[PDB]
């Protein structure tokens, strides 16, 4: 049980993924980009991604790991770069903030996870 539990990573996400649809600087990112609004936003970005997918994924079961949720995230925020590349932009600046943000938090649930697996298959 929960020493290394390899399960843990799930409800640390889940708890992230409430603190970031917390965050003012995520308000851009909560949902998929509308097509009509944005018609070429699909002829910059291949792969859309959003907050709300990445929970509905996460609930649904369908991450391996916490390396395959930390790597859709990290989509959302090359997707902005791509489809925002002006510094002068404030989305480029929320989007900067809330990347760190991400990327604090995550830190430990990816080194602890990671952790958990060195233990289990040396064991
Ligand atoms: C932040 C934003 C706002 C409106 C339209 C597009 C975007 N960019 C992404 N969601 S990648």
């Amino acid at each position: 049980s929960m020493s290394y539990d390899i399960q843990a990573w799930k409800k640390q996400c889940e708890e992230l993924l409430n603190l970031i649809f917390q965050c003012e600087d995520s308000e851009p990112f909560r949902q998929p980009v509308d097509l009509l609004e944005y018609p070429d936003y699909r002829d910059i970005i291949d792969t859309p991604m959003d907050f709300a997918t990445v929970r509905e994924t996460l609930e649904a079961g369908n991450y391996e790991s916490p390396m395959e949720l930390c790597k859709d995230v990290r989509l959302i925020f090359s997707n902005s770069k791509a489809y925002t590349p002006s510094k002068r932009s404030r989305i480029y600046s929320m989007s900067l903030r809330l990347s760190a943000f991400f990327e604090e938090h995550i830190s430990s649930v990816l080194s602890d996870y990671k952790s958990a697996l060195r233990f289990h298959k040396r064991n």
